[PDB]
DNA sequence: ACGTTGTAT
DNA sequence: GATCATACAACGTA
DNA sequence: GATCATACAACGTAA
DNA sequence: TACGTTGTAT
């Protein structure tokens, strides 16, 4: 009874049904459409605790799962008629459902075995990946109440599957274990590699697979090319589309988030703006992508930033390295979730942003932790990798000292230990205050030292080398950071890559991006010079050209025959303004043609010779490093 | 509780700051000097602690924490335990900041008189703009000061960037310190009360914060229509700007379009986003975001709530917005999904306010920051002020206008055009009265309704429609803004108390086919349900009354109570003015094109000479004007002519376009010359719009 | 004395 | 992303 | 519009 | 050894 749960009037377990909703917005919609005669609704605000390794008392401690036990009416000792798990048809809905299956299997085994647990099947357009078409349905929160009933609640038109067989009781209790075990993380990763009414063992496996693979590919793991996660990539592109360049005026962040959510990113607003705040804080990102006005947090409390309604943002000058060459046919374009617009799959990075800024993410079965590096050092290293492709990691380490965090603290890790980090791909680096380390709160540090001062462990402080060495190991003045160079490569699969594999693989992405840029510019220079050629022919024969237009009824074929010109050439003559007949506009055309002719052969030459293109890459990397590069902040020793 | 405390305890150097926004308060705590500055954010508005008792002030959590932080009890003469030296009221520079300040002054004047009289209360002056040109940075608390800085920088290289602060929440912590917190560069005025001014200060503030003295405030608005500062001069000017602001820029609607500013900025912003009735739905969060960033600098919740109301068919007679998702239900109108979940779009009825927008029919004023332009009104093809009606609460006055039927109001406007001497008695035969979005009947008599539309004020009553079937009462339609669940709870509560022992059961059969169906079963047929029904009409919400106060901002730009004849008569003046502006606008477009088409035909007839002039003369624009006696605007059209247009077919297309435009030229000039010809147009458009958007009467009158 | 209404904090 | 408490006019029922 | 609790991978810290 | 962190997600 207790709790914000809609109760049903009838008490006949044979006809009564209880529904567990994922979103509170969807729950409100479910309460409006439920049949009070035999339908009960309970909203589950947010995700539910993974009550698999939690004790019986711990399950009752969590407010969400506790209220679930009260509504169901069964205690976790296994001592309404149908309990239906109703969640959206998105990767999290399957995740929230799996967490509820783990709750019903371990603590309420009598409920799942008796057949009182159900799984609601919402439509996508057709729950499959459009497999029948070869022969968009908004989420439950965005669905109308009447549509939500015809889809999940109304028995005459719903799709409800009944969720442990006698022979499957062994595999159901074993499959879910490896899936929902915190320690069995390696068991889940190796399970994905192999994997790369309704049974409870078949549902949990398929459900957790879609979420595990989705979270890695479409959230936590970044793309090697632009070094951005999908949510990160969709933010920068939407800001460029909104005209929020470095020269434009600031715009309220709420509008930017609103467009990102409605256009490309169908997820929560808080998670999106938090990613925007991270890209804007100079103390969190080495080379921020966003510049904003207002309260964007402080080094002591990075989370103490004003709401998106009070802050105005705009892209930074550094962000131009990812979008300046976007519209020049350099990247593929895929449709968005609903398909009404197009989104770029990648961003043309003039510099390897994956190593410059670095990203730390947590996925299912795997994680990623990449530290930031200096711009001029990584740029000069990429230039050297173009000159001598056989360069070794030891030779590269001489150029790039190591990570460069947005702090003036010193890195105490030895050069020999750093070499092992970039060689094996995994490791940890340590920093010591000179300025506090990265993601170290100044206010928090004072509280730690004050507690030591209160106990009287350092009575001389109102000689310091001995005290400092003690505080480095006791307080946060010395902190380490784990390094796990994991990322989604060009092959579309995650893999741990060393420093040499990253720089080598990114230059392949850059050479491909430039090769696509040159083809784009070539077609514009060639077609324009092709159009201007016809104009001069028309200029020489304006008398005949104009006479043909005025006399002939349909001049499009006639113009092609009289001068042997192409259909596209004729349209340019027909679209010529009388103002262009002046002698000055002819000289302007003759001048424009002389310049364009020089550029035409250059693009075909660079695309033909690998040496000529490599010299360009070596030039662009140095040019971008001289403008956006900066000195080393955190020294390595 | 949530108060940042200072380490020092010296009252001579200690200062306390009261912030209006919690976001701004957090920013103030980051920039405060912990040595002697303490900050406490005041979430939301503060209780009007003028007529509240000393115990009531301690009951409200907001003001209670203020007394604890200050260290003085609401009993005067308690300054012996004061914690801080200076009490500063820090609020944003929008009209509410002056309101929040006045509410804090009322708290300090009545309950903490020792603080204000001793001179420990201060008023912070935040800046309105931030001008930066290079290393130099200046602030501008007033608009007259902003231009002064811009004019001063005109002699300096660079383009100054004028940054207007929407509020303390949008300011940087470092910027907030240099302006309000840092004593070396802040602007803090001392609010003191002289000995002789104590009588007027205690009297002036009373009329402003007195609940009963509402009429005294209304006549006060009509008449009103340094290091230290007196509190009677500050509170009077502060509350005046808020009182006038709320009337003009919030609650009271404009007679022309019948919309409040927030409503108009929503409908206009949606038209700019292409959200016409035919376009696809867009997430409401996007619409609200644009409305806030473009035109409406206020809270997001209050704006989206106004959008939701305009979309609910059970709240608006003719909704302006059509949406998908959970937009609430008649039982719980507030049970609507958040703006991030709902997608909206303008309704077909909204076309009556925007179809003529781009046709030069309304004035355009700049927005708050001046970067965009906003329409002052919307060209309403029908008087939306009476169709939808708006309920508002202002300072000193309020407005409550009920909805009416479209076809009835249109026919009344048509009749007033034909016979301008038509009386209200003749109009009441056309317009029965209010028409709510419910099938419940209006029980007010026609004679009592006539007094409502004549005096402008009054009240109407509605009663639920019911019919007893199978010996049991069945309620089919409830009054307007009457919740079915609330009605059932009231009747059930009476059943629980034993005040209705004759009724057997109380069921709610409301389904998707029948919107409202409440059944009341008696214990026997001998029980008279007519006697029980009459009791429930007086006991439950089955019978509800609605206040009527036809107050609105007229064309003269001033609020006034207007009767039914003054509304339709004043709107027809607004409509005739907008149509007269539409025709002049289209006329000027037809004239300018005919002036351009004239030059093209001249060029076609002398194409040989025209081209020869272009090739020979370096700049042919003047030569063309002299050789053919054509105008500069005509020459530019000739120069921008494509060679394809020299074909004989494209000439015939222009001669045909001219023959049609010449017909449209004389037609518009004829309607603009004769008032009778224009009245027949208005009489036609009103009937045309009524046949398309009009609908039957929903709430019957009996 | 309370409780409504709707734009505002 | 549901939950809190206020201003303002003013009438209607407990 | 500040405040609430969870999933997911594994380092470090003092236990 | 459980516990605290980290950042996109509900
Ligand atoms: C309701 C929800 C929370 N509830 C509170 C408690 C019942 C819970 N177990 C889940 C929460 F604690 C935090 C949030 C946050 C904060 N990052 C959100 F941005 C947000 O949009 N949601 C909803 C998208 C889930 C939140
Ligand atoms: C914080 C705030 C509320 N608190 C709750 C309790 C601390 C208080 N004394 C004030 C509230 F009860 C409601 C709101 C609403 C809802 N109409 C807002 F839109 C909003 O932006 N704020 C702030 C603009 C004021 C709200
Ligand atoms: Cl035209
Ligand atoms: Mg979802
Ligand atoms: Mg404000
Ligand atoms: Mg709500
Ligand atoms: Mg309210
Ligand atoms: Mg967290």
């Amino acid at each position: 009874l207790p709790g914000k749960l809609a109760d049903c009037t009838a008490q006949d377990l044979n006809r009564t049904e209880l529904f567990l909703v994922e979103g509170d917005s969807a729950g409100g919609s479910a309460k409006q459409a439920r049949d009070r005669e035999y339908q009960a609704i309970m909203p589950l605000k947010g995700k539910i605790l993974n009550t698999w390794e939690v004790s019986s008392d711990e399950v009752l401690a969590s407010q969400e799962v506790h209220d679930i036990s009260v509504a169901i009416g069964i205690d976790p000792d296994s001592d309404y008629g149908k309990i239906c798990i109703l969640a959206d048809a998105d990767s999290d809905g399957l995740h929230i459902a799996t967490l509820l299956c783990a709750l019903f299997v371990r603590h309420f085994r009598t409920l799942v075995k008796e057949g009182h647990v159900y799984v609601a099947l919402p439509p996508l357009y057709a729950l499959t990946e459009e497999e029948k078409t070869g022969v968009r349905f908004k989420g439950l929160g965005e669905m109308n109440p009447m549509q939500l009933r015809e889809t999940t609640l109304d028995p005459n038109t719903r799709r409800l599957v009944q969720l442990i067989s006698d022979e499957d009781e062994q595999q159901t209790t074993a499959i879910m274990d490896m899936l929902l075990a915190k320690k069995r993380s390696e068991d889940r990763r190796n399970w994905l590699q192999e994997k790369g009414r309704l049974a409870l063992h078949e549902f949990t496996e398929n459900a957790y697979l879609n979420y595990s693979m989705y979270v890695i590919m479409d959230r936590a793991l970044p793309f090697i090319g632009d070094g951005l996660k999908p949510v990160q990539r969709r933010i920068v592109y939407a800001m460029s589309e909104l005209g929020l360049n470095a020269s434009a005026k600031f715009k309220k962040s709420a509008r930017t988030v609103g467009d990102v959510l409605g256009k490309y990113h169908p997820h929560g607003d808080s998670a999106c703006y938090e990613a925007m705040v991270l890209m804007a804080q100079p103390f969190s990102y080495r080379y921020p992508l966003v510049d904003g006005q207002g309260n964007w947090g402080a080094p002591d409390d990075p989370k103490s930033f004003a709401a998106m309604r009070y802050t105005e943002s705009r892209l930074s000058k550094y962000a131009e390295l990812l979008l300046s060459e976007l519209g020049q046919g350099t990247v593929d374009w895929v449709p968005n979730f609903d398909g009404t617009l197009q989104e770029p799959k990648m961003l043309p990075a003039r510099l390897p942003n994956i190593l410059l800024n670095g990203t730390t993410g947590i996925a299912v079965g795997m994680a990623t932790d990449i530290p930031p590096h200096n711009l001029r050092e990584v740029a000069k290293a990429a230039i050297t990798l173009i000159e001598q492709p056989k360069t070794t990691l030891d030779e590269l380490l001489d150029i790039v000292q190591g990570p460069d965090f947005p702090t003036e603290a010193e890195i105490i890790t030895s050069r020999a230990e750093i070499r092992k980090i970039y060689q094996n791909g995994r490791g940890s680096v340590r920093m010591r205050a000179v300025a506090l380390p990265h993601q170290v709160s100044g206010a928090k540090v004072l509280e730690q030292i004050a507690a030591q001062m209160r106990n009287k462990k350092l009575p001389m402080v109102d000689d310091m080398e001995q005290v400092m060495n003690h505080l480095f190991a006791t307080t946060d003045l010395e902190k380490s950071y784990r390094i796990n160079l994991n990322m989604i490569g060009l092959d579309g699969r995650p893999a741990v890559k060393n420093l040499l594999e990253i720089l080598s693989e990114w230059l392949v992405f850059r050479r491909d991006t430039v090769r696509r840029r040159l083809n784009h510019r070539l077609e514009k220079v060639l077609k324009r010079l092709h159009i201007l050629e016809g104009l001069l022919v028309a200029f020489l024969n304006i008398d005949e050209v104009i006479e043909i237009i005025r006399t002939e009824d349909e001049p499009k074929p006639a113009l092609m025959s009289r001068f042997g010109i192409s259909e596209t050439q004729a349209e340019a003559i027909l679209e010529l303004k009388l103002r262009h007949l002046a002698k000055l506009e002819e000289m302007k055309i003759r001048g424009e043609q002389s310049e364009l002719e020089k550029e035409r052969d250059q693009l075909q030459a660079i695309l033909a010779s690998e040496r000529k293109m490599n010299n360009l890459l070596k030039k662009e990397l140095q040019a971008d490093a001289d403008a956006f590069g900066d000195d080393r902040r955190s020294p390595l020793h």
